[PDB]
């Protein structure tokens, strides 16, 4: 049965040190920072309001770099998110929509416990990484 | 706005990729680019990549043989390029030209010998890394 596109963005913020950042969701699992697409928006210019939204971060759709994707079918609507790596930003990652982070490193990240669909977006992190 | 194109990376079993070279005279005439194209409503990225290598190459694969390899994310006057791209090794049916276009067989290093979308560059690395 044919389905919408549902159009998911998320960035993998990368420490000088290697550690990427991740962010649990609010009681009521861990996932990448982003969200959903706004019209007019690029995936990058969606990317960069969610990540100063979210976590005070401040940085330029140039500064993100296509890395890989998710896709998976739910029941309503097909899953597509693509995963930018970012290096560079201005202003420390505070969670500012009451969620919990974590800086995690590459070989540590099979410890948090991420949604299904985010999965196979781990092992293509760490050999990026 | 946004337009979603899906390409595929054909690997065969001696590590060359193919290429796909647009005929005269559509967008972006003589450039090379992966194969695959627009999606149709209601079509998951792997399913519009299916009938698009059947339409375009008379290949047959499933979509569990495609791989989520990387993506290109370009800016053109009109649209908003996002274009997801997948490894493909498996596959029914040899590769042959349907719709006009020439084919090529590319070894890894000499990706760069084919001129492709300006958009497609940044997607060399990424593959010749995968590979
Ligand atoms: N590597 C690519 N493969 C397919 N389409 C691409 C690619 N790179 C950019 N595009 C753009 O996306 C559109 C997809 O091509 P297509 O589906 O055949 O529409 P058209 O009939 O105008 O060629 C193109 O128009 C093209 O400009």
């Amino acid at each position: 049965l044919g389905l919408p596109i549902l159009l998911v963005t998320a960035a993998a913020l990368i420490d000088p040190d290697g550690r990427v950042l991740l962010a649990q969701r609010p009681p009521g699992l861990w996932e990448f920072p982003g969200g959903k697409l706004e019209p007019g928006e690029t995936p990058e210019a969606a990317l960069v309001r969610e990540l100063a939204e979210e976590l005070g971060v401040d940085t330029r759709a140039s500064c993100l770099a296509p890395l890989a994707f998710a896709s998976h079918s739910y029941d309503t609507f097909h899953l597509l998110m693509p995963l930018y790596a970012c290096r560079s930003w201005r202003g420390r990652a505070t969670a500012r929509e009451g969620q919990t982070l974590a800086w995690v490193r590459a070989e540590r990240l099979r410890e948090y416990p991420m949604p299904p669909a985010d999965l196979p977006l781990i092992p293509i992190l760490q050999d990026w990484l």
